[PDB]
């Protein structure tokens, strides 16, 4: 995957967000530290914070990254497109994920309630665990694809069943 | 302490550390000019070749770290394998690969024989990270059978645009 969309990729409270353009921010509702009062130096005063269940989209008053170009994000992907879930692990090591996105889903994992765009993992069977599979610490790891001559980001990576083989992109 | 850490740079691609002493490659990748691997004199490493498998015994532990995994002649047919490739760009990119019949096959020009495999992640790709490259050849096929990781060879041809890859194996 391009470096400009490695850059963006961004170690952020339990796990990770992704910057979009200069000024926009989103992650994974879970992962955002809930006593914080100040992001990248600007207080919650200065910055709009749009939330829908699992997915947060923060906008700041000031440009935070002027050196990334505003991207395409949308509100997940068609039925059958393969994503790249793009995961840092212990080392400056990169694990692009593929995975084969199907249907919106409401599910329970771990007891827990979740909706967004579920998929299935293209990496091995049986993926339980950190060599082929996604770990807690993953949450807020962007999913992109690449349709024609550009990249999308189309959601954050919310959860992944015990069996490991299903995950859930959390949707604008 | 993870697979990754036993897939290694070697000669024009990438070779496994199955234990201490053992790491295996894909023949056509080995430097064919050389008087040491890894610090080790070559008067000293056992090298067992069958066709594009290579099998390589050090006389001293090379990765004392490692534990021994289980080495196997292939995998049953329809078995689902993953091919642990890294990338010099610092990426590892796992591929599920659905395993086929032991075979001959003519891929691009060049006869190989290995164990046949299709790669599951669809079409094509517009530039994703989905599919091989010529510099990926010795990356290992890997599969989870009960609590056991199990090793059956090694990545040495693809077609270009296609999905069929050959899995190298032992004996
Ligand atoms: O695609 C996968 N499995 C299905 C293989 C298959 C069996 C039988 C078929 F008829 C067609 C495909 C997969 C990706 C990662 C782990 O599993």
């Amino acid at each position: 995957a391009p470096p400009t969309l490695w850059s963006r990729v961004t170690k952020f409270g339990s796990g990770w967000g992704f910057w979009v353009s200069p000024t926009v921010f989103i992650t994974t509702t879970h992962v955002i530290p809930t006593s914080a009062k100040e992001f990248f130096g600007e207080p919650l005063t200065s910055i709009a914070i749009h939330r829908a269940g699992e997915f947060t989209l923060f906008r700041f008053s000031k440009k935070i990254r002027p050196d990334l170009t505003g991207m395409i994000l949308e509100e997940g992907c068609p039925e059958g497109t393969v994503c790249s879930v793009l995961i840092k692990r212990d080392s400056g090591e990169l694990l692009p994920l593929a995975v084969r996105m199907g249907a919106i889903a409401s599910m329970r994992i771990q007891g827990r309630l979740v909706h967004g765009q579920s998929g299935m993992l293209l990496t091995g069977a049986n993926a339980k665990g950190m060599d082929l599979g996604t770990i807690p610490g993953d949450c807020g790891a962007p999913y992109v694809y690449k349709r024609a001559n550009d990249w999308v980001v189309c959601g954050v990576h919310a959860a992944a069943t015990k069996s490991g083989n299903t995950v859930v992109c959390a949707v604008q």
